[PDB]
């Protein structure tokens, strides 16, 4: 592995560490079974990994973005398996995956996982009297991901699909999901890692631009190359206000 | 009306105002239709009230209390949702419904619903008294309530649910859905009112013995009076050592 893929592993590594620690396989029973196995059987996000190397790009230790990276993760499982979740005519998600537990098990487990990673995030501080106001802004980050202005809001309109043909409906949709999940986590990076008001809205302008990357490669149609390359340059924008050579290995996590 | 009515009647009116200032109608425009229909569609829950009352008993003003309170109706109002959402089996609630709303639709707004309680809690920070650790402290109550301690646990436990059923079964669904809504709407009171360890605890276990009544009530099927005349007691016997007019009025509301 390269120094960048390594830097990413090795955050991942952390990263579900970090879970195994808070959600047993305890099961079966409890909702912690399918709890545990829907979060380390669901694809990651570049976004959980996004988090953590904000906040080391201004200055914080990992540990002090542990939770709200894990919290991230936890968002787009949520979200994951709610998307997949088979209903009255099938999943929203027309991409069928394999499911080891049943629809009413999925729905419910989806349901714990949401609050669950906010809990996490909302229990770190305090140990010796932490950022109250900062975790309390990070949480304010995390709600914001998961709701009417994130997630929530592109699945909605994600319901009104068409074959490759409104682009801009389809790129709405990837700026509100995988767009959101990344200007989150890189703003909660930012948040904890102790930052300038300014440099918090610039990093959360460099995750968005990122995250609709993400979301736009994960159509893989195409009609996008030259909006990938306008992001792109818009992600670098972003990048000059800060320094210290994380900027090289972010710039290699996300191709820029 | 008597007082007890009048004075419950009142918070409910004023939590459904301080939740209409948040959630617009905006007619089909965004998840925010579905939001605004689902949250004052559904039916109320007591829990709410007794955040505002508990708050109120210990020296809170109620303006404290009506952020937490709505985020316990939301809670409240994404778990029902949930219930009698149609899935391929169709809904985990046998006791069906009318349907404004596609499924899938419901399922989405299920998921905003429940971070956006939590967005209303975090946003209501108080810098000028001390409520970063207090509403930091609410917000752990309120992810309990929704998660593997709360509704998802009886959820996930009043999945294989009968007639002539296990009796200890059905307490404990009652115990982690309704008890579970009850103990952190009272916690949340007292949190948010000011008060210490003892005194919260006091309420939460409160909470506990009222709303796992109110669970029990809200099946009648057969034989709980025996046990919930024994919770009534155990509720009343927390309310020992907390003074003022407001207990009588919430001895009225619960019927002690």
């Amino acid at each position: 592995l390269t120094r960048t893929q390594t830097y990413r592993a090795t955050i991942e590594s952390d990263i579900e560490s970090y879970l195994k620690k808070a959600i047993p396989i305890r099961a079966p029973e409890s909702v912690f079974e399918p709890m545990h196995h829907l979060t380390f059987a669901a694809p990651r996000t570049s976004a959980s990994a996004l988090c953590v190397a904000a906040c080391e790009l201004v200055g914080g230790d990992r540990s002090d973005a542990m939770a709200a990276a894990a919290a991230v993760h936890l968002m787009h499982v949520a979200a994951y398996t709610h998307e997949n979740l088979p209903l009255t005519d099938g999943p929203m998600s027309k991409s069928e995956i394999q499911h080891k537990f049943d629809p009413n098990i999925e729905l419910l487990t989806g349901d714990g996982i949401i609050p669950f990673g906010l809990e996490l995030m909302a229990r770190s501080m305090d140990p010796t009297r932490n950022n109250p106001d900062r975790i309390l802004r990070a949480i304010i980050e995390l709600t914001r991901v998961m709701g009417s202005e994130g997630i929530v809001e592109g699945q909605y309109h994600e319901l009104g699909l068409n074959q490759l043909n409104d682009l801009e409906l389809i790129e709405y949709v990837c700026k509100k999901k995988e767009g959101t999940l990344h200007a989150c986590g890189a703003a909660c990076g930012a948040i904890l890692g102790g930052c300038d008001e300014d440099k918090i809205e610039k990093l959360r302008r460099f995750g968005l631009y990122v995250g609709t990357v993400q979301g736009l490669l994960g159509k893989n149609r195409s009609g996008f190359e030259g909006r990938i390359k306008e992001l792109k340059e818009l992600a670098v924008k972003e990048l000059e206000s800060f320094g210290g050579e994380k900027i090289e290995l972010i710039r290699g996590v996300f191709e820029l």
